[PDB]
């Protein structure tokens, strides 16, 4: 089997990615925000507080001839920007893009924080990081992924993100015909749980490239690209007048400003990213001031590859035994 759905910007800075999901019998179909960097597939629901619910669509689990109460699973989760969400667990069959997994977990929050609550157009998350970091307890649960994959014509997921623009996420099989050249893959390890690699090293617009290695983690689910401070620096560097603000929460920069562009290295392979990808606009609306897409990781004990850095790539996710990433040019 395979499956193939678009994904869509949630707004004009690309902030998340939102993919349609069908949930239940007859479908009730959710915008999921597509998280390589954690577990829990969880919805909005009929029991999520009331005064938490502002504009999303809810799973109603009583209007599905399949779900099923997983008795006594509870789940909480917290993420890297603070956030989290909570409530109990059904099972019920979830579909992507024409793929079919029956009994998938489907958390339903009972509870979510405030930024849930403020982002209309975020129906859920869907996890596609490794199971082990799944927060269902008393019985750990597995990713929608990790359900299909011995049904799937090859153990593989991708993302191909959009800049300002709608992309996919394909599961099954790889799509020759969506990036330019060849994909490098490398090495993962899934130790904490995630889609974990080591690059080779970066450059900064037309600079030399800089051979050092950058443990980091491929996370859709994260908006920027946060690397180590010495490498934010030497970016940050190159635009005349850019800053780290304690005030604003990063570094800042004229918005008069032409950025350059980014290299990170996948092996001995190059993926550029654009310097307009990191912009990401005046800090509040009408301000000169604005914010940048890279950002250091310093004291978030991990850096992120995410949504700024992959959009500029075609990117394999491979679940074989052996997990691998794969990167191409696009």
């Amino acid at each position: 089997s395979t499956g193939s759905a678009t994904t869509t910007p949630i707004d004009s800075l690309d902030d998340a990615y939102i993919t349609p999901v069908q949930i239940g019998t007859p479908a009730q179909t959710l915008n999921l925000d597509f998280d390589t960097g954690s577990s829990d597939l969880w919805v909005f629901s009929s029991e999520t507080t009331a005064s938490e619910v502002d504009g999303q669509t809810i799973y109603t689990p009583s209007k599905s001839t399949t779900a099923k109460l997983l008795s006594g699973a509870t789940w909480s989760i917290s993420y890297g920007d603070g956030s989290s969400s909570s409530g109990d667990v059904y099972t019920d069959t979830v579909s992507v893009g024409g793929l079919t997994v029956t009994g998938q977990a489907v958390e339903s929050a009972k509870k979510v924080s405030s930024s849930f609550t403020e982002d209309s157009t975020i129906d859920g998350l869907l996890g596609l990081a490794f199971s082990t970091l799944n927060t269902v307890s008393p019985t750990q649960q597995k990713t929608f992924f990790d359900n299909a994959k011995a049904s799937l014509d090859s153990p593989v997921f991708t993302a191909d993100l959009g800049y300002h623009a709608p992309g996919t996420y394909n599961f099954g099989f790889i799509d020759t015909t969506a990036y330019t050249g060849s994909i490098t893959y490398t090495a993962v390890s899934t130790k904490q749980g995630f889609w974990e690699w080591t690059s080779t090293g970066y450059a900064v617009g037309s600079g030399t490239f800089k051979s050092t290695s950058i443990d980091g983690i491929a996370d859709t689910g994260t908006t920027l690209l946060y690397l180590p401070a010495t490498v934010v620096s030497a970016y940050w560097a190159q635009v005349s007048g850019a800053k780290s603000s304690s005030s604003v929460g990063g570094y800042v920069f004229p918005c008069s400003a032409t950025l350059p562009s980014f290299t990170f290295g996948v092996g001995s392979a190059r993926i550029v990213i654009p310097g307009d990808y990191i912009d990401f606009g005046p800090i509040s609306t009408g301000s000169s001031s604005c914010f940048g897409g890279i950002q250091s990781s310093a004291g978030i004990g991990i850096n992120i590859f995410g949504d700024v850095a992959l959009k500029a790539a075609f990117v394999v996710f491979n679940g074989a035994t052996t997990p691998t990433l794969g990167f191409a040019s696009k």
